[PDB]
């Protein structure tokens, strides 16, 4: 399922089978995603013209590798700051090959936690045009109660059509996009 | 085991178990490596001041993940540069944590592959050091027919010291150490 709810509250199932996955195109190192989620990444960055602008930065994860790199950022940046930043081990989208980081392709020394996305026409074009591709923003700048999570400008969570754009052009969170279903349902 | 042969003939067995992991430094994704590994990967760098001239690409992978990587250069590449360049499932050393492959930074190209790492000054630089620290240049340019796999500037594997210094001194690839150690318990 493609609309799969992820977070501290609703971390995934001890018993959940990995997710199909292929290499994913358009980044300078070996990425790995969901094979539909792969394909609409690279119709999205031919479509946009962006080969040359933009990197996908990091895609599927193990819960190995998340609780690492949650590590990592601790010992680095601090517990707060990482709360802030990297979901916990079982609670990280990145661990179904659902979530995508993406950077921009000519920025060197670029953070691993934080991947610069901002102020850049690149950035602007992306954020036009993802949502026709089953992309969402998945932690805005005003929705952190909500999600739990800080402003992420890089993060993006598949989701399909036309989800992506019912959840955009409404400003929602995943979270708010499953409270509607939820009350939708009873009718 | 550091100096664990993995080629074609060599393959990993299925019930090993996977290496203990952390998340490497000097790299702009997430990239982990075996402890040890990633601890001399760093004191290397550092110790050439190669922090704003290359960056780690490429560290641990699944056998899974390794297969995907296969599968994807066989489409697009070809079953010929895919036999050259990339190990088989099971054959690879990332599955193990003791191989990484290094890019240089301020590059406008790299296949996806084959990061580039010649005709450079700090890859010249590394080249002096890296044995010093655990690491040897896994795939040099004649020994082909040895390793099984064509020339890789990119790909270095950590084989500790004293291992990395004695190999790289006499220019040898993994396969020749491990004859020459056999060769030596031989003449006992
Ligand atoms: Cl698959
Ligand atoms: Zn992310
Ligand atoms: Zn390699």
């Amino acid at each position: 399922n493609t609309l799969q709810l992820i977070n501290k509250n609703h971390p995934l199932k001890k018993n959940q089978e990995p997710p199909h996955l292929v290499l994913a195109p358009f980044s300078d190192h070996d990425v790995y995603l969901q094979p539909e989620v792969a394909k609409q990444w690279e119709r999205l960055v031919r479509a946009t013209g962006l080969e040359k602008d933009i990197r996908l930065v990091s895609g599927y994860r193990t819960e190995k590798e998340q609780r690492r790199l949650w590590e990592y950022s601790l010992k680095e940046n601090g517990l707060a700051y990482t709360k802030q930043f990297v979901a916990l081990p079982g609670c990280s989208e990145h661990q179904i090959g659902l979530a995508i980081d993406v950077g921009l392709k000519k920025q060197e020394d670029d953070d691993l936690i934080c991947p610069h996305f901002r102020d850049s026409a690149a950035a602007d074009l992306f954020m036009q045009q993802m949502m026709n591709y089953g992309f969402i923003l998945r932690y805005p700048e005003d929705k952190q109660e909500i999600t739990g999570i800080s402003y992420e400008p890089w993060h993006f969570r598949y989701v399909g059509l036309p989800h992506s754009q019912v959840i955009t052009a409404q400003k929602w969170t995943l979270e708010e996009y499953h409270d509607y279903l939820a009350q939708t349902v009873r009718q």
